């Protein structure tokens, strides 16, 4: 009655938050990607500077 | 000489986490948009439901 009304409501947010649950793991894969990228960006300009240094003088 | 470089490496760190926050924050806008979505749409599959069963019996 309350309990059938309780375990129904426990279901339908639980298949609910399975399915935020991997939009947040795809979302998060997505950020890891472009965190990599400004990762590589940084270490690059980097890597620029110091040999632009380096043939200075 | 390195006061200047260790300057521009924390300023040119502090975009890049600047960056990654912001869009993070983009993230989140469209984690919340699905979810409302996802809420509206239990909301109205238990009023369809409702119809289909406690108004036809």
């Amino acid at each position: 009655g309350s309990a059938r009304e309780r375990d129904t409501s426990r279901r339908l947010l639980a298949e609910k938050e399975r399915e935020m649950a991997e939009m947040r793991a795809r979302m998060q894969q997505q950020l890891d990607e472009y965190q990599e990228l400004l990762d590589i960006k940084l270490a690059l300009d980097m890597e620029i500077h110091a040999y632009r240094k380096l043939l200075e003088g």
